[PDB]
């Protein structure tokens, strides 16, 4: 028992991370076969930080203008091309450590885990959700461009994030073909992310791991309705709740012997009094960054290989 | 900027890691050049959960009973012994990827990450501080028995914990040489964990990490003294604050420009009124699990390889 805020183990993507250095610009790329994945933003200066021409500035660019460096070895960099916001170099040495991998577009409300890297060297791994406004509350300071987020299904490897910029206080990024999440552009203007909302399924799952944990103080006897409880949740800035998110919180629902909607009531509850000083899981506040598979993995126990 | 629990990258932990069964029983080792160590409770069965006699049941094993499988590879045993709750056994093959090693036994107050394992196979990381009353508040399932906590020192593995038992929701094992953390037994008696307090040097870490990060709502003019402080943090079940404490804050100190028995102010003035539905670093409570040091480690960016 006991429940954690688990990332993935990350020996897999930490074979991948190298060194990318173009002009005066150090941060980090994704070494997967031959290509090496970075932000094209690597090729900025000072005078184009404001307003980049990515095409102009790439033309003027030659293979070995691209320090690539994978811990002591050198990659030589024999070609290379943009591709959306990430450049594509293309090196003379397939990586070995290549895992089985893919890349993948990932959705708000779902979770990932995030390799911290400086200079090619990864520091840390945490787990973080996809905000509903397109922003991950991460932990990145300078030089972290191009560390990557991940999931790890069985034996692959599914890329979803590769960190670009910091907006006021929060995190933003691209996939992996380079195309960013949210309304974000890889230059500096006056953007700033959108107003958050809380993620209500995750939410709910995260109650269930409580039960299952031994928490029990919030259930009450009561049942409400998908348009009751959606009614208070838009008041508390709540994201709605569908009937295929009932579904999917099915698997703990049979496990626990606590109806969904049963649980909206318990929800519905701490939203219109608080905890009054009560905790769950260790947390005086509701978290929402537990998805419905992460506490299944957590309180049920698959690996991987 | 943000801070998250983050834990250290576990790659180089991973590929250490292996499935050991004797008999009905089968739980994680830790394979380091020649030698598999684990909890030496796999050699119980059910009738000796209670009131074992390890030395009479390990002589009555040989080599052959023991099961040792790195993924695929099975391991032959060639020799085995006890090191107090630990048994290492001797294997024809040296793992090729033993990294840089040392086993440390921690204080209370430190942090590792944990490296969760299901018959041999890794599940997740997430990173937990030693309590004082000897105990982590992990997450673990039935079979992660053998999982390993650790810290990194550049390019060296430190190991500082190894997973033996659940008791009463938190989670109880020895350093490597199998030395138990705590008054605690690797049989069933009636054992219990004594009381938790929190750890005080640890929570002016994270109000540090909070000004750092723009969270300065909870400062305020004053001062206190040493005795002062610890006179109100003893009414809280805080751990008394030492010189030895403050001289550790100090690079934060430094930092802020706040000095630690400014600090000590206001984290009075917070045990005593609460913080009135307000956050810090997005927590309702007050957070102990980071050290001076993983503070520093995430607001200043170190790595290692
Ligand atoms: C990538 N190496 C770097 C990481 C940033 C730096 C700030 C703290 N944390 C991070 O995630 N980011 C970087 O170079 C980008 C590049 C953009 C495309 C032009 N810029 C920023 O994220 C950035 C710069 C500044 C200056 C002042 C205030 C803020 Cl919020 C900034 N964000
Ligand atoms: C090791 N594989 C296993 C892991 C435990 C199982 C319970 C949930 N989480 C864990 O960390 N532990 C194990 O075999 C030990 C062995 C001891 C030395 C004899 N036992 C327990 O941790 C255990 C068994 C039970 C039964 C009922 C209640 C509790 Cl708290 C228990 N703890
Ligand atoms: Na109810
Ligand atoms: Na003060």
């Amino acid at each position: 028992s006991g429940f954690r805020k688990m990332a993935f183990p990350s020996g897999k993507v930490e074979g991948c991370m190298v060194q990318v250095t173009c002009g005066t610009t150090t941060l980090n790329g994704l070494w997967l076969d031959d290509v090496v994945y970075c932000p094209r933003h690597v090729i900025c200066t000072s005078e184009y930080m404001l307003n980049p021409n990515y095409e102009d500035l790439l033309i003027r660019k030659s293979n070995h203008n691209f320090l690539v460096q994978a811990g002591n070895v050198q990659l030589r960099v024999i070609g290379h091309s943009m591709q959306n916001c990430v450049l594509k170099l293309k090196v003379d040495t397939a990586n070995p450590k290549t895992p089985k991998y893919k890349f993948v577009r990932i959705q708000p409300g779902q979770t990932f885990s995030v390799l911290a890297c400086y200079n090619g060297s990864p520091s840390g791994v945490y787990q973080c959700a996809m905000r509903p406004n397109f922003t991950i509350k991460g932990s990145f300071l300078n030089g972290s461009c191009g560390s990557v987020g991940f999931n790890i299904d069985y034996d692959c490897v599914s890329f979803c994030y590769m960190h670009h910029m910091e907006l006021t206080g929060v995190h933003a990024g691209t996939d992996l073909e380079g195309n960013f999440y949210g309304p974000f552009v890889d230059r500096q203007t006056a953007q700033a992310a959108g107003t958050d909302t809380t993620i209500t399924v995750n939410v709910l799952a995260w109650l269930y791991a409580a039960v299952i944990n031994g928490d029990r103080w919030f259930l009450n006897r009561f049942t409400t309705t998908l348009n009751d409880f959606n009614l208070v949740a838009m008041k508390y800035n709540y994201e709605p709740l569908t009937q295929d998110h009932v579904d999917i919180l099915g698997p703990l629902s049979a496990q626990t012997g606590i109806a969904v909607l049963d649980m909206c009531a318990s929800l519905k509850e701490l939203l219109q009094n608080g905890m009054n000083g009560r905790t769950i899981l260790g947390s005086a506040l509701l978290e929402d960054e537990f998805t419905p598979f992460d506490v299944v993995r957590q309180c049920s126990g698959v690996t991987f290989q």
